[PDB]
């Protein structure tokens, strides 16, 4: 539920990332009732004291959230500085600078995979009635291979560069809807197939807003399928109504994973040599992120 300062350490020292609204630290939650170290990553919130009943609200709704491509939130504090947001450690990162790192060695499988796995999280969020308003592979973090996991969803009344994943109507009006999402999904699809690149390369600001008004989308990657192009396309239409829903998507997706070389082409594929040098590359991370604090098989057995 909520964790007291008696029960957490944030390392002041070791900055994760920067952060559209908040710096992450890597730390150590200590259960009371267990002497077990769990790595944690804290996302830091400082606003105008916020701390109201309406903070607490939102807290405990984002924590009740539930599902096995969903970051699991291990606890939230409220402090007069602002909102600590606490989530188990991932060492591997998130999954846009591990789609670069792993380019060449990732097959085709593990691209419609992460495509089903976060469009089976989103399916959970939209049933939920929650507006991720933020969908991005930044945003999605790897536990392994086969597995990755949304996170830093649920923030709408807790309170960019988006703008690549910006929908056409967002442009116009605030209006942040699951539809919205839809668009910023085909977008965070787009980011898999392409292996990590980024969004109107050869663009800019404002200029994607007149971009995408005059009927434009991205293109086509060359290693893409028309039959996987065209719901990408589908998760751009002009009217928000048109737009599928995220129990459609999911359905689509998961067909695709029956065969996934069948609609993207990838002559690689992972390899079990890989897959132990992955579990090294865990534990070599969690030693050097905590100093030798945190046993890595201790993060293995949660
Ligand atoms: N639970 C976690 N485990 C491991 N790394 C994490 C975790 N949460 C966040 N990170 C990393 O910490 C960094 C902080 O990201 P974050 O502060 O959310 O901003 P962002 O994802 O870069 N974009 P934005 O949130 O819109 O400002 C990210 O680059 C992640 O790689
Ligand atoms: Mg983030």
């Amino acid at each position: 539920c909520l964790i007291p300062s008696s029960e957490l350490q944030t390392k002041l020292d070791k900055k994760l990332g920067a952060g559209a609204f908040g710096t992450v630290f890597a730390g150590i939650y200590y259960p009371k009732r267990a002497n077990v170290k769990i790595p944690v990553a804290i996302k830091v919130f400082q606003t105008d004291q916020s701390q109201t009943d309406e903070m607490l609200e939102e807290a405990t709704n984002m924590f009740r959230l539930r599902h096995d491509n969903l970051l699991k939130i291990i606890g939230f504090c409220m402090h007069d500085d602002g909102l600590k947001i606490v989530t188990i450690y991932r060492p591997l990162g998130n999954l846009q600078n591990f789609l670069k790192l792993h380019k060449e060695n990732l097959g085709a499988r593990e691209q419609v995979l992460y495509c089903y796995q976060i469009a089976s999280g989103m399916q959970y969020l939209e049933k939920q009635r929650v507006v991720h308003r933020d969908l991005a592979t930044r945003n999605v973090l790897v536990k392994k291979f086969n597995h990755v996991e949304i996170t830093d969803f649920g923030l709408s009344k807790i309170l960019k560069v988006a703008i690549k994943w910006l929908a056409i109507e967002i442009f116009s009006k605030h209006c942040y809807t699951h539809a919205s999402d839809v668009w910023a999904f085909g977008v965070t699809c787009w980011e898999i197939i392409t292996f990590g690149q980024s969004p109107y390369q050869g663009m800019s600001t404002d200029s994607i807003h007149n971009f995408l008004k005059d009927g434009n989308r991205l293109s086509q990657p060359p290693n893409c399928s028309q039959d996987l192009y065209q719901e990408l396309l589908r998760c751009w239409m002009a009217d928000p109504k048109s737009r599928p829903g995220f129990e459609i998507l999911y359905e689509r997706f998961k067909e695709f994973c029956k065969v996934p070389q069948l609609f993207l082409e990838n002559s690689n594929k992972i390899s079990e040599s890989d897959l132990s040098a992955e579990e090294r590359f865990q534990t070599e991370r969690i030693r050097e992120m905590f100093d030798g604090n945190i046993d890595p098989q201790m993060y293995f057995d949660q």
